[PDB]
């Protein structure tokens, strides 16, 4: 009755993806310290499931909802709250810049940062293995890569898989090797795509060779088991969770609400492989 | 007022550990399908934090609490609900067998299963790298290993780290190699302990050699990047989540409550390395 539950909804695809769980982990920790209960609802990245998760959280009267939406930004479902005190804050994937605050990545800047450091290696063959070129995220990462290499004299091969997947990249990378030599510099826009070339580089060269510079999005601590140079960008998961919660709490308790639009948070570049020494 | 919130508390250390998040992921999915909201509270494995997480969930009137407790089983905190309709179901780590149902592992059976399959390799040097021998879990896994090797003629070296850690095993394994040769069969009770020997086997042999049979608890999909035989046991995370929720819902809605005590769920043995082919 015009009160609050001191609870926050969080709609994400699942509690499996390495990146979403890390942010949820810090989000839960920082919210409980502030006296808020997180109400996690997993959509499995399906639109119909997400919209039901939103309505169930509303039924439980959460004070706000943090959502990583599977819909287009101005899909009309979220426009229901376009001019509404109820705070809906987008995470990772953006809502309408006009009416919602979204904490998102800086994929173009991240890729230029990651590509530039890969350009430091003077390798002759360079491969850019990506996926789903028609997606805005794929384009931004490609635009960032090309910006770092606009004046580099080397030809860069661009190879796009049809899904951000392990086995998909594996068979794409093998047919590509029937026609070209193995690259001396590799650039993957997803760490799953890098797994795919491994199952080829294992099934072909037996080992994984050195004298090969890898740059990738995502990150594993098992990237340190690589004797070749490996560069990698990963989200500042706890900075992102902090910023999201700042926006939620500011929308709830403070007179001048946060302004709508995108707030981007850069990734950190980590030096794996022989680089770590 | 004698009703229900249709919500379940889940107190775990964090949403970071690979194993707890997987179970929470399936627990959330199966509970939302049944109309229950999960209220996750992370204790960071600290007793004072866990007891506060329990009281905050009680303040929010959850119908039941699933807890992976950091306390001893008959620590008197949970005895407050020893003869109480309110359901408290233990996960991973057990509560008092007399008053609570606990869904726990089968570490002794799992280790005998994992050790037996390692005994199939006829290697000469066998190393058992564990941690914290005074813990009941450590003892059970050692007892299971020794049961599979009671009549095997090979000497098994037993090497205990002082913490289930990556760098801790690394320096322990190096000093141990100043005195012994590198094993041809390896047995780790934690996948973090196996990382530790890697940072030695990388810093010493440069590569990671083959002709070496590894058996480990835990599991990674990046265990498939190993050209040596690697056996590994991991929890059936979704079976465990199913059983836990069955017990919670049976305690809440059905006349004859579930009986207290331990229900153990075996791990699955997965064949990684060259075995996967
Ligand atoms: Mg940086
Ligand atoms: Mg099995």
């Amino acid at each position: 009755r015009a009160g609050r539950t001191r609870s926050i909804g969080l709609v994400i695809p699942d509690l499996e993806n390495t990146s979403y769980t890390r942010i949820a982990n810090y989000l839960e920790r920082q919210a409980r310290q502030r006296g808020y209960q997180l109400l996690i609802a997993c959509s499995e990245d399906q639109p119909d499931n997400e919209m039901r998760c939103i309505e169930h959280l509303l039924q439980r009267q959460v004070d706000a909802i943090i959502v990583s939406t599977s819909l287009p930004p101005e899909h009309p479902f979220y426009q229901r709250w376009a001019n509404d005190p109820f705070p809906i804050v987008a995470l990772d994937r953006a809502l309408d810049r006009e009416h919602f605050t979204s904490v998102v990545g800086a994929d173009q800047d991240d890729a230029e940062m990651l590509a530039e450091e890969l350009r430091k290696f003077p390798a002759e063959t360079v491969l850019y293995l990506g996926a789903l070129p028609e997606l805005s995220v794929s384009f931004l990462r490609e635009q960032g890569f090309r910006t770092a290499w606009k004046d580099d004299p080397r030809e860069v091969h661009f190879l796009y898989a049809n899904s951000y997947e392990r086995e998909a990249a594996a068979q794409l990378f093998e047919k590509w090797l029937e026609t070209h030599p193995m690259p001396q510099a590799l650039f993957t826009t997803s760490f799953a795509l890098l797994q795919g070339v491994m199952d080829v580089t294992l099934r072909r060269d037996g080992k994984l060779p050195s004298d090969l510079a890898i740059a990738t999005f995502g990150d594993n601590e098992l990237l340190d088991f690589l004797q070749c140079p490996v560069l990698a960008v990963a989200q500042r998961h706890r900075d992102v969770a902090e910023r999201v919660l700042e926006i939620v709490l500011a929308s709830l308790d403070e007179p001048r609400k946060p302004k709508p639009g995108l707030t981007r948070i850069k990734r950190n570049l980590y030096r794996r492989g022989v680089l770590s020494r």
